[PDB]
């Protein structure tokens, strides 16, 4: 073993340290944004699907309980998407949101205890409505 | 040569040695868990259009022989993920599950032997269980 | 200088020395077969999407040529990966299958003129096959 | 296998003996004959936890154990 043996291989040791690690948080956030937008999207179907049958919609909930002639379940845990869980909110006269709040530990921190909204209005119109970062909302929702 | 020569070059292998290496089999067991569970997903949507089809739940089963319009195949063998292999048994009721357990020999010693579960009831919920460690689960599988 | 101080040089110099090489063309040939696997894995979607559009599957090719209507390229070349040449032959009944030849002169010897294989069947099952050695052949991939 | 003999340093013998849990330690034991009578039936143990924790252990004299294992 020479000195210039072992002194090339600490000048290769340090070349291959110093590697730029870029930004990746913003990553994980925006799948996450999408993940829970893709979780509660189908849930807008059964909302307003038992809401044409006439199901009230204090009788629309949340879990995998067998759905019966006057009450309708989405067939999901609260806690089926681990990010965070899924609440649903419907009125009697058809208003009513569906929320993703992330949860802390469990989810990013840019995104923790975030809610991800699907608003309905008694007419029946659907918007989506998010209090996350710009740059982290999904297409479609209103930050 | 001198002998302050080698004793520098002794003590820059010392040096370069006693290097701290971090734990690495908490990545490979997560990998393997989050693999085994992009495999086995994909299955429910052939379990779930066979049996909206009409297609009896004993008829579905696993493999690379042509589906019918009788009988239905996942189109991979049980053993194209070298981790585990994959077993598809659903009842003619509908009830059924989709279990993909390591084996050993080609997974980590801390994934071996265990069975991610993808469990469907008679009223259609599904439900992902994992008898893997709760730090190597992946999302959205009950432990 | 004395003799003792010499001598004692030489001592660590036989002593420096002799440290045991393992091997590491093992290494080398497993990372030799990850890297071609992941350069041709993403040209199953592009075969897949293609065929799924209708275009023909002699019209698919390998190349940089900006991808027309009706005729489709995968985007790189095929000497994108030095290791080996890619190869697509798709017949238009949908049936072909996507090459990985690593090439003499650019491969390690253990991989050398070695080929991967994703064949694809009429009815659209994908199959990986590789000539290389059982040891390194990547998992997923037949041998 | 490794790909270099126990005996491949002259110094001592090298043995790996891991369990099936993945728990297991890597020794390195001086020989009398071919080393110097500080260092002579002393072992460095790379030690591996179940967990895959990597530690060293060496029972040479704390002067002369390298950096990174504890004596």
């Amino acid at each position: 073993f020479t000195l210039i043996e072992l002194m090339i291989v600490v000048a290769i040791i340090g070349i291959l340290a110093a590697i730029a690690i870029p930004q990746y948080q913003n990553y994980v956030a925006r799948s996450e944004g999408a993940s829970a937008l893709a979780t509660i999207n189908p849930l807008k179907t059964t909302v307003e699907e038992s809401l044409s049958r006439g199901i009230a919609g204090s009788k629309i909930k949340i879990g995998t309980t067998a759905s019966t002639a006057t009450e309708t379940y989405v067939g999901v845990e609260p806690d089926a998407n681990k990010l965070g869980v899924i609440a649903v909110a419907i009125e009697d006269s058809g208003a009513g949101d569906i929320t993703f709040t992330f949860q802390t530990g469990t989810s990013s921190p840019k995104n923790a205890t975030k809610v991800i909204t699907l608003n309905r209005t008694a007419d029946g119109v659907w918007a989506c409505k998010s209090t996350q970062d710009p740059m982290f909302t999904p297409k479609g929702c209103d930050n």
